[PDB]
């Protein structure tokens, strides 16, 4: 139908677009450098809260605590995310992420077409799209103080979806919450996520917390 006046439907920039077919498409082995791109996002996210309120505390009214929380399930095959940083507004979902990330994913594109490989998609400053190495779909759950909570989803394809989350309130952060293909269930593992964590994002300014199954 689509006759839901709440969820609002945009195409990705063309070079974004682009992007996501040739990660989807590539074939490359060395996948687990998604969680480390991921990880320094939510690092970075929280170093920006962080900063804005020692000119404002009341920046921190909505949560005082500033961590990272890494939550697999394996029965709906989600591998999810979560921190507590600045978030995203709906400008940022909509246009400003996008417009940023044109310059350094048409970098990122001749690097590739000349030797470089995808591990570093960091340095272009467009990881994120990393996830999709392992997703099939990618939600994204988000609360910026000067906005309401969002929910922001998309399974590639050149389309991207956004409407007001109805779900439980988070207070401020983001959840990145990956829907994995079928053979790429090893990142629900307790095993393998300790030694993706432990080999690159180690160093994180923030505690980094594995809910273990039950
Ligand atoms: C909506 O999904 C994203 C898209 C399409 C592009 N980049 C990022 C990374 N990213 C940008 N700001 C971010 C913040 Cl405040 N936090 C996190 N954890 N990731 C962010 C995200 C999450
Ligand atoms: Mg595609
Ligand atoms: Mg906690």
């Amino acid at each position: 139908p689509m006759e839901e006046e709440e969820v609002e439907t945009f195409a990705f920039q063309a070079e974004i677009a682009q992007l996501m077919s040739l990660i989807i498409n590539t074939f490359y082995s060395n996948k687990e450098i998604f969680l480390r791109e991921l990880i320094s996002n939510s690092s970075d996210a929280l170093d920006k809260i962080r900063y804005e309120s020692l000119t404002d505390p009341s920046k921190l009214d909505s949560g005082k605590e500033l961590h990272i929380n890494l939550i697999p399930n394996k029965q709906d095959r989600t591998l999810t995310i979560v921190d507590t940083g600045i978030g995203m507004t709906k400008a940022d979902l909509i246009n400003n992420l996008g417009t940023i990330a044109k310059s350094g994913t048409k970098a990122f594109m001749e690097a590739l077409q000349a030797g470089a490989d995808i591990s570093m998609i960091g340095q272009f400053g467009v990881g994120f799209y990393s996830a999709y190495l392992v997703a099939e779909k990618v939600t994204v759950i988000t609360k910026h103080n000067d906005d309401e909570q969002y929910a922001w989803e998309s399974s590639a394809g050149g389309s991207f979806t956004v409407r007001t989350d109805t779900g439980e309130p988070m207070g401020r952060g983001t959840k990145v919450i990956l829907h994995l293909k079928e053979d790429q269930t090893e990142y629900l593992e307790e095993r393998r996520i300790k030694e993706i964590v432990k080999k690159h994002s180690q160093f994180i300014g923030y505690p980094i917390t594995l809910f273990v199954e039950k």
